[PDB]
């Protein structure tokens, strides 16, 4: 028994991959993720031009999770495109590429150049809608006319199957509205729920100080704090987007957490904070633990329980 | 060394109170909160007409917190008004009365009848703005026109100092926009941040089932899950509303959690899930733990460190 699956016309040894942001910035990172047992990998979200990011300290982890405000440091799209084009060993696993340009025009310019490599090599695109934080107006995904524009312009410019990375929502009317926008677009084949829970604040009681330097300590929350939130989002989109895959992300520390995501409807399961904390070895443990839970229950396939979460009465 | 505070023309032995909806539904509950060593109490959020609430089960708790979809079960306005006018013992501690009407008109009717008791007995109003409005629209506080509408109408109808209970926000733009709207209304002397994190989803691995019955398991999150969220909101509003008080609510299980909320800017500190789980003896523990932290650090009062979270550079 084993966890292989097939999606978006690619083979995956299992449904586990890193979350965009974590261990995927450098060639070293990417080679390492590739050498791992992950079923797949995603590159750091990129911009046209290299960026240094925000002032350190900008990431911190705690027993219950993480807080970050990295500010989108990355080597520039020319680096990840070249990794996608000449360095990645596709015989090992599929590769997803994340773009998070700061304007629709920035993203349109990137995807046009990515399209041919997608054709030739099979790299897959994840569009980060979560995204920066627009200065007088909210992030793209919390402003649905903006979201509809980006998706229009991008599907025109790329013209292949792609996916989008969503921030969490917290209201039924926004699920309905967001999901309706997404279903306007047939090329969006997958939705990744969720990005970090935006603008938390961790304060350390001993020094009476915030723990990260940018934005007066305010940052995105990962890890055990957001699992119930990530599961609501996965399952809300699972239910509202029947002709799309849902990739779940958020708070996976065990095979159990992974098992819950899948039951909520996840086809792939992404690991962020726990991978940052534990390192790539976590893939062999999560596999094992997930295979153990399946074995105890009599499940031979992920298809047997994907999306089959039970409701009461 | 003491936890005493004077605000809104009332005296409070300590900053601790129950969160609205927890241990405040019945006369039995309210008498219990009053016999506790809480600095104050707040009554369950009421509607005009008594309500049964949603079907059971509807609340559940776990090591890291809770989920609920209670559906506003309460005894009705007349019961809590009568509690405020005839049964409550204001010489023990102050009372807050929470109103969460299902339309602007229902809130207006209640507050008009509350006014004279507010004046004669000194009961204090907390308007729950995290109420649903018309379905298919976001809750009131996520819809800034509805929020504005509700505040002008209740301000005109009530004519007295009241406060407002806010849900969490996750985007700077919303912080700015919600605080700008709040600052239009001089009678809003206080802001409670935050209500439950909306529509999380808790799934039980052994049963493969959601754990609450209403809404396909989707519910409001409290507890350890939401501390950082809650401090972010406390502190955003403490910085954005210099002429109003902030009450903090969110994942307080200890004096250190209360300490943190207070450094973020909290004047009062409410306890929800921890109180539901532990019962009202929790208040003596919280007070001793908080005083223990203050001694160790040299602080003799709360205003010595309220709002005094340090940033880096
Ligand atoms: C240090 C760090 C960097 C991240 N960078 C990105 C990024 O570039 N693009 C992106 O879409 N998400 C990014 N994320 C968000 C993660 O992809 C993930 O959505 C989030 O951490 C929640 O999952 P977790 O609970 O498993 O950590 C980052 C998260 C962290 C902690
Ligand atoms: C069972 C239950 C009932 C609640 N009822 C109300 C309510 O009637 N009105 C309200 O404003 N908030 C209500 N809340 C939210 C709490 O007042 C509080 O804001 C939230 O639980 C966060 O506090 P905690 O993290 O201490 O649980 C309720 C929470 C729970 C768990
Ligand atoms: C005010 O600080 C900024 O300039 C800033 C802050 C956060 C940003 C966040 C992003 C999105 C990339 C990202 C990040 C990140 O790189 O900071 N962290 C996350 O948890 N999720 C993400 O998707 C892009 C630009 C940003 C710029
Ligand atoms: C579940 O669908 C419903 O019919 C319904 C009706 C009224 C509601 C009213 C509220 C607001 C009162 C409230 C509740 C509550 O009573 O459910 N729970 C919270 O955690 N915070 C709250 O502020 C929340 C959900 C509701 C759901």
């Amino acid at each position: 028994m084993c966890l292989k699956l097939n999606l978006l016309d690619h083979v995956f040894a299992n449904p586990f991959m890193n979350a965009a942001g974590v261990l995927c910035s450098t060639e070293e990172d990417l080679r390492c993720m590739t050498a791992s047992s992950s079923g797949a990998l995603v590159s750091k979200s990129c911009t046209s031009a290299p960026r240094d990011g925000n002032p350190e300290p900008r990431y911190m982890a705690f027993p219950l999770g993480s807080i970050n405000s990295m500010g989108l440091p990355n080597l520039g799209f020319d680096f990840y495109l070249k990794y996608a084009s000449d360095l990645h060993d596709y015989s090992k696993k599929p590769l997803f590429l994340s773009i998070s340009g700061l304007s629709v025009e920035e993203n349109v310019a990137m995807v046009r150049r990515l399209a041919p490599v997608a054709q030739e090599k099979g790299v897959l695109l994840e569009l980060n809608l979560s995204c920066p934080n627009v200065p007088g107006k909210p992030q793209v995904a919390y402003d649905f006319e903006a979201m509809r524009t980006y998706l229009q312009q991008v599907s025109l410019a790329y013209g292949l199957p792609f996916g989008v990375k969503m921030p969490p929502y917290f209201d039924i009317a926004h699920f309905d509205t967001a999901a309706a926008v997404l279903n306007e677009f047939p090329l969006v084949k997958f939705v990744t729920c969720v990005n970090s829970v935006g603008n938390g604040l961790v304060i350390d009681a001993e020094s009476e100080s915030v723990v990260i330097k940018p934005k007066q300590g305010f940052g995105g929350l990962g890890g055990k704090y957001i699992l119930p939130t990530a599961l609501a989002n996965v399952n809300a989109f699972y239910r509202r987007c029947p002709d799309k895959l849902v990739f779940g992300c958020g708070g996976v520390y065990s095979g159990e957490d992974a098992f819950l995501h899948i039951l909520a409807g996840a086809s792939m399961v992404q690991v962020g904070t726990a991978l940052q904390e534990e390192g790539p070895g976590i893939f062999t443990r999560l596999e094992d633990e997930l295979l153990e839970i399946m074995a105890r229950k009599g499940y031979r396939t992920l298809e047997e329980f994907r999306g089959r979460v039970k409701t009461i009465e």
